[PDB]
């Protein structure tokens, strides 16, 4: 029932993501010189360094907010990909499955901690 535990759990999950080879295209903002039409398709760029910086700055109030930004990294890849069989998009799908499998307990524990507090 530790209401604050999610933060370190997210830091550790981000450390695992940064070690994953599948995160390489998503660690830093998409290089707009390499993909000149990127902002014509993508309204809100997102990447894992931005997520980590937002977390470390104390600018997420909950793991659900972090989860929305991570999910945006994946939806941006799905929206920008010219093919659902592309290399970078295929990396995003694997990384998304890894993230979802690991964030589930973080969200459950946080929500449980809030419920206990309210009780
Ligand atoms: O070239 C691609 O397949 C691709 C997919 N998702 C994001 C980016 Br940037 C590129």
């Amino acid at each position: 029932y530790d209401i604050q535990a999610w933060k370190k759990q997210c830091e550790e999950l981000l450390n695992l993501i940064f070690q994953c080879e599948d995160s390489e295209p998503f660690r830093q903002p998409v290089d707009l010189l390499e993909y000149p039409d990127y902002r014509d398709i993508i309204d809100t760029p997102m990447d894992f360094a931005t997520v980590r910086e937002t977390l470390e700055a104390g600018n997420y109030e909950s793991p659900m907010e972090l989860c929305k930004d991570v999910r945006l990294i994946f939806s941006n890849s799905k929206a920008y990909t010219p093919s659902k069989r592309s290399r970078i998009y295929s990396m995003s799908l694997r990384l998304s499955a890894f993230f979802e499998e690991h964030i589930s307990s973080v969200l459950s524990d946080y929500k449980s901690a809030l419920r206990f507090h309210k009780r």
